[PDB]
């Protein structure tokens, strides 16, 4: 019947699209198979293993050469559990494909969950989310906004930030601005736009994310708790900083029962957010301070 | 079925399946999803013996 | 055979038994093969069908007459089940002569609290409900009776009661009555009886369960109690509408496992109770002053 | 294909059930074959007949004794019907068979109409309602009861109205009257109940109809006017006059499409009544007097 | 066995379900059942030997 295979991969195939929602999160993801990805090495931190060999490699102070650099990097990802049965007792009218209306906003409400889970999330089961990752590292930064009164924020800030963005990466590659459109009604109408605010298309340009900060593009839209002590911000390198390290996803058992006859269409995905640096974003602040 | 109103149909069933909030969270719904078809006519004649 | 396949074709039998409770059940069981009964037709609506179309047939009052009827007609059932479970665990005993033994009871205390809800359900997963269906047109109408104490209890009530009704029931034919059980009270230990109606049996004859006021099927049996205010009567022609919208056969479903050392059943019924047209039973009243 | 060739023949049978409607049609089936039906004869005034003849059999008043008489013996009912539809694409829900629940009701407004219409008819496509008939008497004969303002609904009245019958009448054998449940709520509710009229049933046994003046099975349901002036009888002998002049068996004439979503379902009718002579019923007045 | 108490009786399968508060609910009955009677001994004696 239905509610079974042939819906599957017409089932991930919608999930191969909303893959594609882009409204915080996307890398290059390490695909896996196994389960651990677990690599024992310390990063990019001073090393930098450049040999002169040969003159003198300056014998004090220190060697490897600072903190620290090792996680270790493993990578065991979460298994995302999503969960609707449907009205498992009415394809015996053989409807085939209302589920195309029906499905996929299954999907949706799923990856609404994907993506705030990712840029808004614990550690556990899921991994950590952006605002989350912000929230041990004092980037919660001071005091650029002043508790949503005389908000008329500019990018001082953002200058400040871009220059602790002036960091080890580059500049404006690849230095972003997931926001708020709250904090877009600071720098939506405004009447600067000074460096850049808008258009941000600008063209259209870059992914789609319209409204740009020198090329800073815009990720707004049901994150940041307002009364300004959220970020207005996600001043971050997407290179540097992260990759997606994904295994599998969708393998969702569409398993029956479930009493009065419904349908368990157990949903899988598993994916990834983590990360390597000491830093690797600042954001907002934007506070109540 | 339900627009997944509100959904939290996220977490690794895990951490919880959290004991308070809340139950559906709120109403609801199932109105539930049907379809009033609408038969939406035409008509004409001519005498066409003219 | 641990409450695999084994009873439930005999629950059809003991099922049908449970047709029998006559106190709301005698209409006629509407079939169903779809999961909805809709008809579009204006039914008893307007017409005065009356042709010779000789001269005329009534042009000027009034042209459909009263409206409409386009509410209009469809029936659809709810799915009427059962918590049910035992103990597979238990069942080690090698008897199983606890089968209707054990069951039955279930299948009672079903039909009970259905027939329950057919006295008193809201219209909705629970069916049509006698109380409601004494509110719906607020055929409660008042005061008949006098609130637990010094009261109208009567046939003259009876009477002007089918001088409301009898206009769109019939008279006496066969058009049947339910009292409560102190409503009963009067009519037990009674000597009026004031036309007709004494005792009960009374001949006996015909099925005329208790209570016989001009010959009728009265119920007593109550889920309607006193409270002083009372659908003390409900005087009804009981073929005008109310039909009783069953699909299919009988459906015990002997869910598996269940682990917790414990059974579960699944007693179903889509059985329904829909009505047809406007009013149909004007009952007590016994309102609480 | 249902409503097609077949169901006609139950609505034959179900037209065999719609001979009863115990209030009106307990009269007297002629029927009818070629079309209109007609003897020569002049009505046969003076026959009263007894040969005699020894001497001059009576020679003086009057010589004919009664002009003329030719009313005359020519009859023949109408084209009379019920319009009836469905839309026959919906009931495609593996039924073919609604008709259980569709017809019926249909029958049930034919002859709602019809003995309707025997309350309330023209004399020409549908005959005669008896007020009608009533009326043109001046059988409506007054003060009786005084226009629902003590209202002196006595059968002294009835008595009056037998000096009237019984002459040409008998007494109570057969004899009847039709009233309203208005004009029934004098003898209803009451303890006049006169000379008899006790009560409604009451042995009960025979043709019992409601209420048993003098034993009258009295039909009430009434399709009369009330409020002051109406008939609120109809002192009669049933078998004085008063036939059904009927013609076929059933017909329902379906052309069926028709489109529009709308079938025809001719319910047709080809029966009649007239009397047979000159007073046959005094009835009133129960006037605004 | 948890026998015919503690109820809510019968299924609609209707919209969002358990509300909650109340069910589960009373007993129940988790009582255990168990039916050993015992030996209800009338005895007579009757001499029947005169």
């Amino acid at each position: 019947s239905s509610e079974s295979y042939e819906t599957i991969f017409s089932q991930r195939i919608i999930r191969d699209l909303q893959k594609e929602l882009v409204v915080g999160a996307l890398f290059e993801e390490l695909p896996m198979s196994s389960k651990i990805l677990t690599m024992l090495v310390e990063p990019d931190a001073g090393k930098a293993t450049w040999v002169a060999a040969s003159t003198y490699g300056t014998d004090t102070t220190t060697g490897e050469e600072v903190k620290g650099a090792l996680k270790e990097i493993h990578f065991s990802t979460y298994k995302l559990a999503a969960k609707s049965f449907i009205t498992d007792e009415t394809e015996e009218d053989a409807i085939f494909s209302l589920l195309p209306l029906l499905r996929k906003r299954l999907i949706e409400a799923h990856a609404v969950s994907i993506e705030e889970a990712f840029m808004t999330g614990d550690g556990s089961g899921k991994p950590k989310g952006l605002l989350t990752l912000a929230s041990e590292d004092s980037a919660k930064v001071v005091t650029e906004a002043k508790a949503d009164g005389s908000v008329l924020v500019t990018a001082k800030t953002i200058s400040k930030l871009r220059r602790k963005l002036g960091r080890h990466g580059l500049k404006l590659s690849k230095l972003v601005l997931i926001v708020s459109m709250d904090a877009y009604y600071d720098l939506l109408e405004d009447e600067e736009w000074q460096d850049v605010a808008q258009v941000g298309n600008d063209s259209v340009k870059l992914q789609g994310q319209v409204g740009r900060i020198y090329g800073l593009p815009v990720v707004v839209s049901e994150y940041f708790p307002a009364k300004a002590n959220s970020a207005e911000f996600a001043v971050i390198v997407y290179k540097d900083n992260f990759v997606m390290p994904r295994q599998r996803a969708v393998t969702v058992e569409r398993e029956r029962q479930a009493g009065k006859q419904r349908d368990a269409y157990y949903v899988t995905q598993r994916v990834n957010l983590q990360r390597y640096f000491a830093n690797g974003v600042v954001s907002g602040t934007y506070a109540a301070s």
